């Protein structure tokens, strides 16, 4: 069952995966794990994620490990700052290049390591 906001469906994944196998389930499906581009999107996001923790699409690209998203919308690194948990992103054990939901709370995202297991967001676009 996909949930629809704004112009795009998402799929809020029932079981665990890791960020790349979650990625390419989404890509199956015709989406990508989910970008997140303003502050009513964070907040559909997040309350739908109801506390759970969910893979979305930030992954790092670039020798500089700037962030990116999956689905290649541009990563605005100042409009985003006000998106991660405080203290975040930290790279805890220099292992942490994918992101996701974490906190039910406009400050929500943290960066974990890409193999650990978690639910996951699709997003997909309506093309009327
Ligand atoms: O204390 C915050 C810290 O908690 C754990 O170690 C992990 O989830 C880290 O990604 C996170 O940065
Ligand atoms: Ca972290």
């Amino acid at each position: 069952g996909w949930k629809y906001f704004k112009g795009n469906f998402y799929y809020f994944s029932l079981i665990p995966k890791t960020w790349y196998s979650a990625e390419q389930f989404c890509v199956s499906r015709n989406s990508h794990l989910t970008s997140v581009t303003s502050e009513s999107e964070q907040e559909f996001l997040y309350k739908t994620a109801g506390g759970l923790i969910y893979w979305i699409g930030l992954t790092k690209a670039g020798m500089e490990g700037d962030w990116s998203w999956v689905d290649d919308t541009p990563f605005n690194k100042v409009q985003s700052a006000r998106f991660w948990i405080p203290g975040e992103p930290n790279n805890a054990g220099n292992n942490e290049h994918c992101g996701n939901i974490k906190a039910p709370s406009l400050q929500a995202w943290n960066d974990a390591p890409c193999d650990k297991t978690f639910l996951f967001i699709c997003k997909r676009p309506y093309v009327p």
